[PDB]
């Protein structure tokens, strides 16, 4: 069977890069603006609809075509999207909209066993992107996986709080806090990213874009044979793989300014939970999508080889004394659309079997 | 001046406690097999150079995160020793070997005053010991705390007696009897455990890891403000605060098995020597370092507050008795690596000032 993954840390072999090319800049919208930080604010409300600046973009592909080399070199089989123009602009009953891109295959989908998920997603503006995808997704189905698409979400008004308050990050994390955010009830929806896989238990935290419903939905569909659990943590940022990436049987990478409220449950678990060193990403580089904090989101190739950002030093060196091999890559303009090594890619399979790592 | 410590009772501050992650065997060698009983010889044997059995490290883990959990409910700040990889095989012009851990702050780091001082060690898996406290010492230095590093020995086979006759611990005990251990006088070693401080007055002890050059070298540097003694028991075993426990001004816990000769030269001092009840941890229970006394192994918080191990009963109703509030932390797992309280950590502050109490 072509795919199989239980974690994120067993002996990768084969993976999905995504493409930076044609990606749009997505129309400045409600849970869009409660996605980015105000330094952008203006960027999409006069570039949207466009593409994301073409000499970037420029950039990006030859950055992440050597990340596919090493990937290859390192005996991992690389498979990509298709190559697609998200200029163009759809129509639902209950909304319109242009696309993003199909650059995080770790946002759409999520690899459980022999089974592959495409998430419901949340932002109209990435309502068709498993379009992109489609190619290789049938491929594993006609080569023996379990194919499964979450409910489609209709993304009307009903989705999304129309007046939420956002006008700063410190107006977010604080209804965050309050359980506040841009998408309601309505419906499920979720971004596989906010899923983060450690054998017979995944996490999901409930963020802008996965609702308590899109959590139940995961929940009730893995159920027996797995458990999902909700975390939390402080100042909540979507993805969870930048704020708890889990990189090795009972071993985890917790964001130091985004601290788990339910840090107990591992302690006493006998989880070796590392905080790794501040970012040393410049501020005037841009992440239209993100945080400084994608140094953390790392890949990891097995147990001791991690793929980590050429440029961040000071998380080298932690992973070094710890005995995990470096493998840098470069990807500094990559990162600007949102993501790092983790969410660049989306794991099809690893070499392992299914186990409980929290006893 | 964040570091300051004369003794083992004033009301604790701040302190540093171990870690169990990645710990490793160490590989069997004279100075290891001097110090661990036939029983375990055979684990030696065949698990030298590698990890100790994640599944009892990682309750260990947990065992020690509650541990420092209930220390910050009692008001003591805790620090840890950095995250490494033991296992890496490093190799001196004199010997090549692979780490042990970072464990027993007790083992490596001792305090006196304002000075913070790391043993030169006597074990080849114990040569780099020092590396994971550094981060923590040298921002005590920054602070304002005197550093001081005795001198690290080569530890070339001139310092071990090839031929010890160690065949069972009725060898050892005999030897040492006759003054004989593993390590020679060829060069200055010391494990910080075998020194127990008491204001003006430290004690100490010649053991398989700390030799009368080791001693005299801590005698030389801390004359004329304080007194080093050496003090001798009946089958001695190193590091004496599972021997001779100072617990108070004039209060002491001698160890039933291990009667110490110059006893007179306290009870002349007006000194109360206070003989523990026998431990009761099951025999089936591994310690593949130390021996059961490590019950009496205590930490104490103040002159009335005890860090008691929470299964020892007995030894629990005895300071009880003497109106002792016990603080029960259960460290079953983490006694195994070789430990108690006393052991697992290493008091940097304590509020108090310099006294003599031999009078």
């Amino acid at each position: 069977c072509p795919v199989s993954s239980y974690n994120e840390w067993d002996p990768l072999e084969e993976v999905i890069v995504g493409r930076a090319e044609n990606a749009c800049v997505p129309p400045f919208t409600i849970e869009v603006k409660a996605n980015t930080y105000e330094k952008y604010w203006p960027f999409y409300q006069k570039q949207g609809g466009h593409y994301f600046p073409k000499d970037h973009l420029k950039k990006a592909v030859a950055e992440i075509e050597e990340m596919c080399n090493i990937l290859k070199t390192e005996g991992v089989t690389v498979r990509r999207p298709d190559p697609i123009d998200w200029s163009l602009k759809y129509k639902t009953p209950d909304f319109e909209s242009t696309g993003l891109y199909s650059a995080m295959p770790r946002d759409i989908l999520i690899v459980v066993g022999n089974e592959i998920i495409e998430a419901p997603m949340a932002w109209r503006s990435r309502f068709f992107e498993y379009r992109a995808y489609r190619s290789i997704i049938k491929d594993y189905f006609h080569r023996g996986a379990k194919w499964t698409t979450a409910p489609k979400p209709t993304m009307a008004d009903e989705l999304y709080n129309q007046d939420y308050p956002i006008h700063s990050v410190e107006d977010r994390h604080k209804l965050a806090a309050q359980g506040k955010f841009v998408t309601t009830e309505f419906e499920p929806c979720f971004d596989a990213a906010d899923f983060i896989r450690a054998g017979r238990d995944i996490f999901a935290q409930r963020s802008q874009v996965t609702n308590y419903l899109g959590i139940e939905w995961m929940r009730r569909h893995l159920a027996p044979d797995y458990r999902v659990h909700i975390i939390s943590f402080k100042d909540p940022n979507p993805h969870i793989d930048a704020t708890f990436n889990i990189i090795g049987p009972g071993i985890v990478l917790s964001n130091p300014d985004r601290p788990c409220h339910q840090i107990d449950l591992f302690k006493k678990a006998g989880w070796t939970i590392i905080t790794p060193p501040t970012p040393i990403i410049p501020d005037d580089h841009p992440l239209w999508m993100s945080s400084k904090w994608l140094s953390m989101n790392v890949l990891m190739l097995d147990e001791k080889r991690v793929m980590v950002d050429a440029n961040e030093v000071p998380i080298q060196k932690m992973f070094e004394k710890l005995g995990i091999t470096t493998i840098k890559v470069n990807i500094r303009n990559a990162n600007s659309l949102g993501g790092g090594f983790h969410c660049w890619t989306c794991d099809v399979r690893r070499r392992g079997t299914l186990q409980s790592y929290l006893d």
